[PDB]
């Protein structure tokens, strides 16, 4: 019988490279941990590019007698090396992938020193390093660490295969990985109900399984396989689901039904704390892509991400594209060996996730490299023949060793350039890009991003064009039968190197800001929701007379899953439907109100007084949404909106809390350049500065819980607002 | 002998309409004073629209026996009624013109109580109120007050005329204005040196004056006429200059010489404090228009402004266009009666200023109104035959009662509107605008503004366009001989009503921010100076890789008076001349570095790293300007730049201090959203909040001197910057 327990609490952290065998002097920390907390903007991204040292005292326990004692590290950036009483026991250069330190043969009857040395240097021998990167990797032991006490003969892994999953009688085939020969018993479980069982050395089959359900994006049905070694007592469980995912030239199909893919790329970074955000924060990103942004797919730009994120995609029905750590650069032979190791470590950890339906085996936006990618493609196919292979490029006529030509197409809008005769084009035709006459599976894996940076507080007009651009691409993808779908660049604004973004160490490419608060472009994606799952209706306006050139709010884009939208202003009521002429292939084309529906004269257009407005959403002639705008917004409410009011007593939790400066009818004050002064008491600490800058009228913060019970109290203050307080009960 | 003391110290201010006879509880204030200080943005502009009360206690003095004792109010907003010991002595509704309380007959020994009641209400009977106004009027006794002790026979005004001013033997004609007939003596002075003298019962003439100099924009030579009543002892001085300013259909002639006019509109408001800013600040405004922006004309948008401002223009060679209070709205017969009185008050106050070369006698941008405008036209030409009459409109075919058709032409850029055929045009031709066959003097008095709002921190591509549009209109005005010149909307970002602006109570129309710190566009104006007056070279860029769509910084606009600019980055070195083809008519066309000079293909050599750059300005073969840009800007210097290092102990001074967030090569961090914690120590209070929010990487503040001597010590703090300290010695 094994015992696993999270061992994040009680580490000691210090700058530099300390003697592994002596007690370390430094601060007590709770993992996940980021070595150097950064400002939001305009910082020296090399500040973390240096060595750090962590240490854990682990008392010997007599209940471990004759058992293996291991530490699993779920991830650390980077160049990791681990010592146990001064003796080195593993070293693992990669920053995105797990590694195990077997302590067993080096433990002594009292306290034991486990020392971990890391370095965040951009070491050219460790992918993705070697040159430029349009993201930051930070540093720290930014993922969980687990103390595992195992019987000698124990499970290290298992693979669950679902041959012929679309059948009324299903089959589960399981291939355990064990440390020595002997029986393995399996139980198929539906939560707590035992479906079937089998015992055997070798491959274990359960067949003739009736009444089970398919995993899909709508019904995320999961089952568990419990594995037991009857001789050693060991037990492990692996969730999977039953599902099929085929990339055919006619399109992507899920469980045999066609599905047009609609996704965003998502980094694993946050402001200030880098990658060191725990289970709860990881799970929240998944939920936001899936629900708020109503995507059926996410891409792990540009590395293996957290098991918590992937588990959460399993539990809520979000398809995943996961790739090896990369950003354009291909190092030497040895570098490529490590990239090939990365492929193995990515797929062996993640092969049971029904959410994962495609592997990225090229370095993102690399040039071609025949002998390198022959290797990555071969290895992926051997380790997992059940999923398609992709690998992201931004060039035409690329050598297609993989199953899907996964392409970043940035043609929108090149026609701005000076000697470009070609008209504004949202997406290229597949034959042009691939160079292959024969139809091949094809997925656009990024678009927009750097082609159209749009900051949270940028002008209404610019944000309109940003909205339009996500809409155009999504529409061209839904309209081209040869395009399996499209994945926008990108979910949120992210910190980058001095070589990218706006000089501020930020790429303003998100449809959401860096706190994952929507900008207007977000509801382009969210508005594709079916109405049964929620009404979305967001006008693309701040409702100010002279924000825009000339004045007025026409043309007004309304992002919505309503069948028609009503406009009331200045005694004019006008009902308008979704703009199908313009976005004919969108599931939920937006409503655009303009000169065709209302004239200048009607609204006293540029006849001096600014009026309030009301915008109502209609579904089958029934009013389902209402958005008011006042002519005269004034600071009315400083809203503190934590993602939860209640939390357990758990020091892994990073609680997101948004601050929004709101007028008399609850709209944000977009151009209020201001610091919200924040204090936090209770069992949690504020991450980042004490003063929070509004951008586009909102900003956000994460509060890392300490793990004690108590009440968190959040005070936010600004001289134009009433003092605002919020509490979250913990434990 | 008169005595005149400035009486701004020791007033009592209170909210509400108190009993005038009784002693007032309230706070002690030193005028200029603003009744309700406002936040920067998003505030209730109705909050000053109510009654307030001011009280001064005045000791009777035995030295005042026989004489008149008067208070001169230079301006107060609004609906002013003054009481002495409870008896009303004067009512003056207008908020921009002086008024006199004669206290003589209602004094008593000991303390006398002078009470002023004001009301900030937009009273529809008092111009410019009645409807919408794209500016705020605030409230308070926002200009100087003067205690005057005067012989019963005393001067009240005087008109200096300079007939035949271009002659070598010049002529000064004086028309004193006195309480009763009698002798008046006149000395003409150059500073302290007497030129001539004369005496008479009527109009006084000083003729055959040789060796004197004309007032121009290049040589603002002023003279003084001292008047003495020899019987009563009264003395007054009046400052003037010799210049001719003729408005012909061929254009504007100053001193017989052509001058294309290049100007900006300028308001008298500051953030927080409204209009209540003293002499130093009024002067600083004129200085920035004339030197920093190299304008030759300023228009007083939209009301008579401070004598300190006009006086300063007389001293620095800045032409003035001044008009009566107004914004679009024309009220009823009684309202028009007041606007006629307003014409008189302005012209009889200002008729000796050589800086003022045209009067605006229409309500800014009103419809025509024959009866009203016949009256203002006639009264003005009757008070002042010497200057041309203008009257700002924004309609074509307006009834021209005035000498100059003063047009706000917002044709740029209407092609934006969906139902407009007509191609993008900078200015309309004059005959299309006047509807008059024959040629008439014509001046563009506004352009751009609300047609293209641009905030300080708006995207680089947006500031480029902002720059361009200011250039196209300047270029167009310079190029058309039927256009005497143009004045831009506007010098700085100004607070406004709910009806206007971006929702935030700001119209982002300035070529400078509300602190009069320049945006990129300011350099369109500033670069027009001859380089003998200072080198300008301002590239329109933040030099970030991914700020613009796609990336990079071409096309690069460099605003300069250099004859060549050199660009240098990563092995690309190019010297480029001014784009005379695009801007044939500008005195200093900018350099534009685009695809003609550097190619797209060439830029690929840069590779994927972002590279520092170096822009150099060249004049007759010599390097006369350098601007560097780093690739990795970092917080280096939190610069505190006061306007002056030393100052007299003068309680009227509002000192402007700028705050700039600077990188290693001294460039602003344009997208650093931060609050700068400010501490002002010593003989001066900080106006507005003590946490100053950067916008475009700069912000500003005004410090009101107490009037004690000593050292102003300014500390500016931010966690990313080293602490900064500036000192200003006050004595």
């Amino acid at each position: 019988m094994r015992v696993t327990q999270k061992l994040n609490h009680g580490w000691i952290f210090a700058e530099g490279a300390a003697d592994p065998a002596t007690p370390l002097a430094g601060e007590t920390v709770t993992l996940p941990h980021n070595a150097v907390d950064l400002p939001l903007s305009y910082f020296d991204e090399t500040s973390y590019q240096r060595a750090f040292t962590y240490q854990r005292v682990i008392a010997w326990d007599d209940a471990w007698q004759g058992r293996r004692v291991q530490l699993r590290f779920d991830g650390a950036m980077a160049d990791n090396v681990v010592w146990v009483n001064g003796v080195q026991v593993v070293a693992h250069p990669d920053g995105y992938t797990p590694f195990v330190a077997d302590l067993t043969d080096h433990l002594r009857p009292g306290d034991n020193l486990v020392t971990v040395r890391i370095d965040g240097s951009e070491n050219p021998a460790i992918p993705p390093f070697g040159a430029q990167i349009d993201y930051l990797t930070y540093a720290g032991i930014y993922r969980d660490v687990w103390l595992m006490v195992l019987p000698e003969r124990h499970l290290t892994n298992a693979r669950i295969l679902t041959p012929d999953a679309l059948s009324d009688a299903k089959t589960v085939v399981i291939r355990p990985e064990v440390t020595a020969p002997g029986p393995v018993r399996a139980r198929l479980l539906d939560g707590d109900r035992e479906i079937a069982a089998t015992e055997g050395e070798g491959e274990l089959t359960l067949a003739g399984l009736t009444g089970l359900s398919l995993w899909s994006t709508d019904n995320p049905q999961l089952y568990t396989v419990e594995l037991t070694l009857p001789d050693s007592g060991d037990v492990t469980t692996h969730r999977f689901g039953f599902r099929t995912a085929e990339w055919t030239p006619q399109g992507f199909l899920l469980n045999g039904q066609p599905m047009k893919l609609r996704g965003l790329n998502r980094h694993q970074s946050w402001a200030h704390q880098g990658y060191a955000a725990g289970r709860h924060a990881q799970e929240r990103d998944a939920e936001i892509v899936r629900h708020d942004l109503c995507c059926n797919m996410v891409r792990t730009s540009h590395y293996p991400q957290s098991t918590w994120f992937l588990d959460r995609c399993d539990e809520i029905g979000l398809l995943v594209f996961e790739e090896i750590p990369g950003w354009q650069h291909i190092g030497d032979q040895a570098w490529q060996d490590r990239s090939v190791d990365n492929v193995r470590a990515m797929i062996t950890r993640d092969w049971n996730h029904p959410s994962i339906v495609i592997w990225g085996v090229r370095i993102n936006e690399s040039p071609d490299n025949h002998d390198f990618y022959v290797r990555t493609n071969a290895l992926a196919r051997e380790l997992d023949p059940t999923r398609a292979i992709g690998g992201v490029r931004c060039i035409t006529d690329s050598e297609m060793l993989e199953d899907v030509y996964t392409m970043n197409d940035f043609i929108l809008d090149e026609s701005e350039l000076p000697l470009i005769n070609r008209p504004r084009t949202a997406l290229r035709p597949t034959e042009e890009v691939t160079g292959i006459k024969k139809p091949v599976p094809y997925l656009v894996t990024e678009y927009n991003g750097h082609m159209f940076p749009t900051k949270a507080q940028d002008p209404e007009l610019r944000q309109m064009e940003h909205v339009i651009r996500h809409l155009e691409v999504l529409n061209a993808a839904h309209g081209d039968p040869a395009i399996s779908g499209c994945i926008g660049w990108c979910m949120f604004d992210y910190n980058t190197h001095k070589d990218f973004g706006a000089g501020d160490r930020i790429c303003h490419h998100g449809v959401m800001d860096i706190w994952r608060e929507p900008k207007f472009a977000a509801h382009a994606y969210g508005s594709q929701k079916p109405p049964s799952e929620g009404i979305v209706m967001e006008p693309v306006t701040f409702w100010a007379r002279g924000e825009r050139n000339i004045g007025g709010v026409l043309p007004l884009i309304v992002l919505t899953n309503c069948d028609e939208v009503e406009f009331e202003c200045a005694g004019v009521t006008r009902r308008v439907g979704p703009d199908r002429e313009r976005f004919p292939h969108l599931p939920r084309p937006p409503v655009i109100i303009d000169h065709r529906h209302i004239s200048a004269e009607e609204l006293g257009q540029w006849g001096m007084s600014w009026h309030p407005g009301r915008i109502t959403g209609w579904l089958n002639g029934e009013q389902v949404a209402l958005r008011e705008y006042v002519a005269d917004p004034l600071p009315t409410t400083l809203q503190i909106a934590p993602d939860r009011d209640t939390l357990p007593a758990d020091g892994d939790i990073d609680l997101r809390v948004m601050l929004r400066a709101l007028d008399q009818v609850g709209n944000r004050l977009p151009f209020l350049d201001a610091g919200i002064a924040v204090t936090v008491d209770g069992p949690a600490r504020l991450i980042g500065p004490d003063l929070r800058m509004l951008q586009g009228g909102t900003t956000g913060m994460l509060l890392r819980l300490t793990g004690d019970a108590g009440t968190i109290r959040i005070t936010a203050r600004h001289p134009q607002f009433p003092e605002a307080v919020a509490t979250v009960t913990v434990g």
